[PDB]
């Protein structure tokens, strides 16, 4: 139903701040991007940059994927980026994280025409 | 055989180290440590702190894995590791790795008695 690029928008890309406002953005984002509608998704990663320069990182330091893939990207810049992480008290439906603001290096996974990020591998 | 925790032990715990010597330090590490041997392991996190202090860290804050269960723990300080990244030229059998050292909490998941470190989750 929906694209794989518009998927990892979804789920990975917030442009509209540059950084994790207070401690609850995990609660609110995690909840307005559905990734807590039939469970609650354990691990995310928000990225708080422009999609142009998200797009850029495809380009960037080619490395291996944690699944052996070659198609990763590392960028050579640290970006903003938003940890958040399900507590251990979190029980669906109300389901808790644990925000961590952070600039970190990111790692992604390219595919199609044009090549975009499909995947958020990891943050280093 | 090793036990799931020795193997912990073998892929992640590197104590004789305060720190990545050099660039170098993952193909050497990756390496002995038996990572490279029928294939190149892609990725792999080494954690330079004594074991103690890592086993501790299963007592230490409650956080769900990245596979949604609850035996996963978050050190509460930040902890010496260094990433090792399969690079975009490696090749079995001359694995090739980008070395990156940080300073970062751990997340690891717990199991057994005593409650030892089992699985390297992430580092946050
Ligand atoms: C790193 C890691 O998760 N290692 C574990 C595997 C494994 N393990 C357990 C239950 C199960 O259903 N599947 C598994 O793979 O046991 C190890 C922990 O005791």
């Amino acid at each position: 139903k929906e694209t794989a690029a518009a998927k990892f928008e979804r789920q990975h890309m917030d442009s509209s701040t540059s950084a994790a406002s207070s401690s609850n953005y995990c609660n609110q984002m995690m909840k307005s991007r559905n990734l807590t509608k039939d469970r609650c998704k354990p691990v995310n990663t928000f990225v708080h940059e422009s999609l142009a320069d998200v797009q850029a990182v495809c380009s960037q330091k080619n490395v291996a994927c944690k699944n052996g893939q070659t198609n990763c990207y590392q960028s050579y810049s640290t970006m903003s980026i938003t940890d958040c992480r399900e507590t251990g008290s979190s029980k669906y439906p109300n389901c808790a994280y644990k925000t961590t603001q952070a600039n970190k290096h990111i790692i992604v996974a390219c595919e199609g025409n044009p090549y975009v990020p499909v995947h958020f591998d990891a943050s280093v």
